């Protein structure tokens, strides 16, 4: 049967839960999991990057901060066709990996936080603000956020609030210089999260600024989960990164084997 | 919503108006423009290619002739979907670029040609077979567009009983291939791309100006002689060799300088 | 008029008939068809590979073992639709290839091309899913059958699955069995089934596919006594290879570099 | 004249001494930077790479923690030789970079620490036979110099006899190389680099803060505790992980952005 | 016997004498010397590059003006070091190449392979045919020895045109002659224009291949009409040299004491790097 | 203390006892060991290579025929300074590797680590040959005269004896030769050298056939040429001018088979 020319780009929202597991999760995606990744999907993803994201803001937290990185794949085809569930050679996947991003709690004396796994198309659906900045314009922060409404709540009602309520604090603040979103392809692979925005700044403090301070002005809603923006719970209903313009990390064109230092 | 599979080449035909612009218009191209374009379709276009012009031959400028060199594209799908005219960085483009090309006059500016094809030829007439072994050649790619208010098959009908026997009884032509122009993508003037390979400019001098004499003029003609169209504006062309070094997907490694 | 998405993978059973034709095949291989393929191809193919065989085993030749190697091709399109017959440039393809790669004999009678087309991802997943690269290094034998002309498809199929799977299924030696179909509809190739099947190494491979298949009771449409009861080389091919090459043409090859 | 022959390896502590200087700081270390560097010494560099640090650990401050990253170079001839001052294309550089690391204050600096090393370790104190097999390594990179007026061979004694054995004794340490600074080539101060290995972060605050409280405060400590010199002027570190994307030479494509 | 460190930047002015031999010539260069280059040297040169040549400005004949590229190796020993003419594989090089490159006129049988008693491609490197041009191959230090003008400018600044010339004095003249000419006439002509930018020089390494030119230098403008201003129209106050081989500056014999090229910053034909093989159009 | 430019062509025969090794030996050399290899010497060693042998000719282990590859490094500096012992991050080399190459059993064959200059010595036969004149069938092999011969009687008989049925042979198409730099590491073989042919049966109608006008040596430790023990005096591999394992310039991990 036919496979479907299905071109999207999908984010993963990898975070490190302790800065003692650092180097060992960031071993593991650069030495096994480059390479087993790689190998499985080459003839149909045109791309497969990770953007390290800058230390966490202050509040960071409260927005699901990524501490390791973002994921980013673009598809040719949808990955959770049941089809390609079928390949020669298996990850090498420790269960420790879900430790070190906070997917299981340690053994040793946290909740478990969701892996978030966004399907979006190739082309942001929504330019809010910064039409036409180029990269002569000056270095970004660029603050991708991802979100999924609570159980119960109209979707729609979660739409409305989030572009006619939330965007417009970001569009009117002169420290915020480009809004995008896309609303996440939920039939892809069942993801909670129901939008993508990214939401670019100078710096940290520009964030900061608009993100808690301005953020400050809007009513709490009755769904919230926490008491100020974005008012969803942290790593489940919220995650976000912030991260460079630019990654040397593009693993198609980059990786040359996990050369270790001197 | 869906997007469509839509495998395309596409040409566009770069000149350089004067050889005062020639560094200007190079260094945009290598030092900005192609990180430009790669950060922005790396995703969804498999090669990204310039093939620099070889020098512009004896009557050249009556064929549109790209003092730079053509760039060219292979696309997975349509560039001009509307959705894709969103982008998180847009290229960084000066007007200066426009006048260094020609689009913005010294004088009436010649148009940006962006012709969208498929990516196998749709004609072979002439030389099926020829293998690399069989020698360099000198590549003339051509664009024409007939102009406005002619019937577009009387048009074909021209290059393909009129046009093509001449290029096909010379023997210093030693292929001849071509599609039809993608006009349904980007409302490209232009109608047929076709490519014509001598072994050295004096072969493509012979065929292309002095074989061609024996044309009549077409009453829709806009230059005396053969292609019979506008410079620039109906006719664009560059002659390129077998290979280029710009393969910018597979071989660009930034803006490295002389030292 | 529009192009079909027609994601596939491909094979490419490349023999070499005799250990003096090897430096020249080599030769056109690595010098002359990788620039050649990667000119036509490099819009629409995204990953065109050479594994080269390991040795051929004890009574490797009964089962039309590729001395070469593999050549695999991942496709976004048909390479079989008519528009694709025309290329600028046409491939350096001398005859003494086939020579070399035993199509032409020397002068038995020429062995067949064998390019067969498949889906991207196995079709069936028979024994060892779940293995991973950290569970060692694989013997990987590769083995595209065909029945013979008047055998019904859907008897040799049932045969294929009902009686020689669980051979390899029963061996503590085959760490894996993976299968597809192939796509006939592309080029007509003769081959209906590939399958690839993994050892540790040669003696695991041998123990398997030779001894343990004494076990399975002759075809009536047999065209040899042993299994695989197919002709050498016209109805089944295959070839042993490694889990990795070197030569993952269109990421790694810089040209026809000499050695001094 | 001759250039002799001088395989080195060089570090730079590069800091950032504010993170809403990291967005800038970085766009011209891999936009300008990179390119800048790789046109003046390809042809004598065999390996220019960037380590960029983990997150400055409890007390790095007192390190003199680069909070940016480790940039390397491997030299076949010494930079500083004179006649090496001549380029054609000279880097780009904004003023702004000083400030970013903190070379010049924001509109008392810290020096800019170039060190030049063999390439190769000179004392290999614990952990040898050690691979990349046993395990990620949390690789804290230090150089010290000592202050004005204390001899060297007083400081040297005092590393090897005194520090170097509390990093022995302690468990959680699994690496110790040293190499003496070539203070010949730049006059850099520092005189040792130094790399010791942990596990992570805890077990590099157990050695190097907690374990080092039996020392005996030096009498030309600039600092109350280990490593008794001068943040930032008499010592710099960075703990970096065993792999860099950014190997130059061999992975640089241009700056290509995020969509 | 040991190998001596020898660091050095080399400059061959390859020329093109007819637009009909341009894509053979160009097809031989890219499709057949590259490998067989890369595969003599990758061991011991870092850095092997061609800069195509700009378009021959008006009056470009005259300067020795390779119209097809420079070709530039960095290395690490001295390739004229007589052991180093021992070669596994040699170079696949028709006589065809100084044809088309005007080392020598054009005659039956030139597809043949070079001729030589040692090795056929540093034999063709040292062509000295009475009858065609000679075959210039310059080596000089990896860093510029002089810089005479322009010191600080960055890739900032602009977009070069880079005029690389190099200049050999006659048989006869003395080379302390020749050089303060050259340093006291001519330079401050290069150094009053508004329209040069930039001034470098290094003296030939003589001792290496016996090369005939004695200086190279790089000139750089903002264009080609700049280029003509200065090294055409200014260049007309110098007075005639004694020595002079023709009658404007350079005042040398052209491909035979002057060749030069002008080129841009950037190649991208840096092959070891960037090399993929012979990938033609479809 | 300086560092000495030395520039270094450097060979190591490397053997596969058994097939049944093979996948794992495979493994470990280009799994393990290149990237090991890069990690340690990236910054001096300008060329790493491996050539794959051909399959073993017939009589091949009389010339202690290196079933899995020649490894070759150019090297700017001599490994063997007592300095470069010192490694940040060690190699990962478990003793099966030992007996898979057959250097233990499960006494064995030594390792063979032949240090050359980059450039061949001596052109003995097939000056001017280029890459367009065919495929060569490339025959690098090593030799070591046995404890007691003396070196220059050694040398005699190879350049004036044996050489010459070389030159003789129209199916020989290049015989080149290096003297092995003895002072670098000790190895006991005292020539490299390599000799072309169109194929094996030309490899064979030479090395074996033509070779039996030979007298034998008095020094012989097996009767037929080249009457030196294999493996320990004679190691040799047959190799295609072209591999793709050039592992500075094309590795990219090990990426698997799907
Ligand atoms: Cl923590
Ligand atoms: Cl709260
Ligand atoms: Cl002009
Ligand atoms: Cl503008
Ligand atoms: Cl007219
Ligand atoms: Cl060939
Ligand atoms: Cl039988
Ligand atoms: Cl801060
Ligand atoms: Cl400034
Ligand atoms: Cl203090
Ligand atoms: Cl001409
Ligand atoms: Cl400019
Ligand atoms: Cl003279
Ligand atoms: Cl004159
Ligand atoms: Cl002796
Ligand atoms: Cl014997």
């Amino acid at each position: 049967a036919d496979f479907k020319f299905e071109p999207m780009r999908s984010l993963i929202y990898v975070d490190c839960v302790s800065e003692d597991y650092r180097p060992k999760l960031q071993r593991w995606i650069y030495k096994v999991h480059i390479p087993d990744s790689i190998s499985q999907f080459e003839p149909y993803v045109t791309k497969y990057a990770f953007y390290p994201s800058f230390p966490i803001p202050p509040q960071g937290d409260r927005f699901g901060y990524a501490r390791m990185q973002l994921t980013e794949h673009h598809w040719l085809v949808s990955d959770l066709d049941p089809r390609l569930e079928i390949k020669a050679i298996a990850e090498t996947f420790p269960m420790d990996v879900l430790v070190w991003q906070g997917q299981i709690p340690a053994a040793a004396h946290a909740e478990g936080n969701p892996f978030i796994f966004a399907f979006l198309p190739m082309w942001w659906e929504k330019d809010l603000k910064g039409k036409g900045r180029t990269i002569e314009d000056g270095a970004n922060y660029r603050f991708n956020m991802t979100i999924g409404f609570p159980e119960g709540v109209d979707k729609a009602e979660g739409e409305k609030w989030l572009f006619e309520k939330v965007v417009p604090i970001l569009q009117a603040a002169p420290e915020c210089t480009r809004v995008l979103a896309s609303a996440v392809k939920k039939d892809i692979n069942g993801c909670v999260m129901d939008w993508v925005l990214e939401i670019w700044f100078e710096n940290q403090s520009g964030w900061y600024k608009v993100m808690v301070d301005d953020m400050k002005a809007l009513e709490k809603p009755s769904w919230a989960q926490q008491d100020a923006f974005a008012f969803l719970k942290p790593y489940h209903n919220v995650c976000s990164a912030a991260v460079a313009d630019y990654t040397p990390s593009n693993n198609l064109a980059n990786y040359r084997g996990y050369i270790t230092m001197r």
